[PDB]
């Protein structure tokens, strides 16, 4: 259900700071990664402002999809994305491999998941839950005036 090597997968480590560079009704989300799996595989952050995708478009367990996806899997369901041109393709380069990408979003309620495309296995995996925050989430509140940094690392 999760990508793992030697029973060691990956995970999400969240940091929140005051955001002082956005509007009063805005939050900032950052996705940071540093070649976590050593193979130039990366990550995408998917945000649904309608928070109605958990359990249907975002599966409660297992990868987001395998193999081929409908070309509108993101454009129909997720309003905000990191990177901004993130697309539902396992082979895409529209991923955060090293460094970070960001998105400024309304304060509000969201469903989200973080993906880790792996061409070698044909899976658009959702990242593991071995960090301090689940990598998929139903009705998370991103509060205005705050900056959420989601840092990806290897985890149990």
């Amino acid at each position: 259900m999760s990508r793992e090597v030697k029973r060691i997968g990956d995970g999400l480590f969240v940091t929140i700071e005051p955001a002082n560079d956005v509007r009063a009704n805005e939050a900032k989300v950052v996705l940071a990664a540093d070649n976590v799996w050593g193979d130039n595989t990366g990550y995408q952050f998917l945000l649904d402002a309608d928070h109605n995708t958990f359990g249907s478009v975002i599966p409660a367990t297992g990868p987001l999809f395998t193999g081929t996806a409908s070309s509108d899997l993101y454009s129909a369901n997720f309003e905000y994305l990191i990177p901004a041109n993130a697309d539902p393709v396992v082979t895409t380069q529209n991923i955060i491999v090293t460094g970070q990408g960001e998105v400024v979003i309304p304060g509000g309620v969201y469903d989200y998941c973080i993906t880790n495309p792996e061409p070698a296995s044909g899976k658009m995996w959702i990242a593991g839950d071995g960090g301090n925050q689940p990598a998929r989430y139903d009705d998370f509140t991103f509060e205005a005036g705050k900056k959420y940094t989601f840092t990806m690392r290897r985890a149990g």
